[PDB]
């Protein structure tokens, strides 16, 4: 079980793995 | 089980894996 | 089981894997 | 099982794999 | 089982695999 | 069980793992 | 006198006045 | 007199006045 | 007299006046 | 007289006046 | 007389007047 | 007379007047 709720990410660059990950 | 709800991502560049991943 | 609900992605460039992935 | 509901992707360039993938 | 519901993709360029894929 | 609620990330660069991870 | 030479504009959306204007 | 030479603008959104203007 | 030479603008959003202006 | 040569602007958001202006 | 040569601006947000201005 | 040569500005936010100004 997990939640990824409500995020505001205004700007993102050159990145890895910004969201809900599991198992 | 997971959720990926409600995100606002204004801008994204040159990125990997910004969303719900599992198993 | 997973959900990919409600996203707003305003702009995206040069990216991989921005959505719901599993197994 | 998965869902890919409700997305708004305003603009996308030069990208791979922006949608629901599994197995 | 999967769903690909409700997407709005305003513009897309030079891209691969923007939709529901499985097995 | 976990939650990733309510974040505002104004800008991010050159980063890894900014979101909810587990197991 | 002006010049508008050599531009490459890969993609443009929802914009005004992207070219040579005068008087 | 002015020049607008050599620009490469990869992507642009929701913008005004990206080019050579005068008087 | 002015020059606007050689620019590379990779991405731009929600902006005004990114180019050569005078008088 | 002025020059605006050689710039690389990787990403820009929500900005005014990023280029050569005079008189 | 002025020059605006050689700049690299990796990312910029919410800014005014990042370039060569005069008179 | 002035020069604005060689700058590297990695990231900038919420700023005014980051470049060569005169008279």
């Amino acid at each position: 079980f997990l939640v990824h709720s409500g995020n505001n990410f205004g700007a993102i660059l050159s990145s890895t793995n910004v969201g809900s990950n599991t198992y």
